[PDB]
């Protein structure tokens, strides 16, 4: 059961993500490295105009060598220590051994004052069974 939830993070892996600015679907950021890795604080560069963007479309790419019932997100943006926003998303059913491609749609302080302040505090789950917690400091060029 929390061994259950250790089989998944053993399985898991993030390959590749990107985000859109939906209207135009242009590429703001993207990267290869798995940023869903709990133990580390990551950090990620993106153009301060993604916060203009009212809509923003990301495509996560993972593999998974276990089966998942009810895979979804909880993320929470945090500035200075404070929520600000929470996210839910999800996937749903996992192929055991599959690489999945996942499209989703994130809709609606200057760039200077969030810089650095923010983090994203993002929770994986197997339905109500939290396989991990990560966390991405955000940087706004
Ligand atoms: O912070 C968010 O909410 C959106 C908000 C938007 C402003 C534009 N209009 C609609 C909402 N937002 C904000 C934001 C933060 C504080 C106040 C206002 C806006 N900063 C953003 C930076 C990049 C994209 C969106 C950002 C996203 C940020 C990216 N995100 C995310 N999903 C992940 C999945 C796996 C691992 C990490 C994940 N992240 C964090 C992340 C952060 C930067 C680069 C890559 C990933 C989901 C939540």
């Amino acid at each position: 059961k929390d061994e259950r939830a250790r089989e998944i993070l053993r399985g898991f892996k993030l390959n590749w993500m990107n985000l859109r600015d939906a209207e135009t679907g242009k590429i703001l950021w993207q990267g290869t490295e798995d940023l869903s890795v709990p133990g580390v604080e990551h950090e990620a560069r993106v153009p301060k105009k993604i916060l203009k963007c009212k809509a923003v479309s990301r495509e996560l790419n993972f593999s998974s060598t276990e089966q998942m019932e009810k895979f979804r997100l909880e993320q929470k943006v945090y500035f200075k220590g404070q929520c600000l926003e929470e996210w839910f998303f999800e996937f749903g059913f996992v192929i055991p051994n599959s690489t999945n491609t996942w499209q989703s749609l994130i809709e609606a302080m200057p760039a200077s004052v969030l810089t650095g302040n923010v983090i994203i505090e993002t929770k994986f789950f197997d339905d109500d069974l939290l396989v991990s917690t990560s966390r991405v400091r955000l940087f706004y060029v």
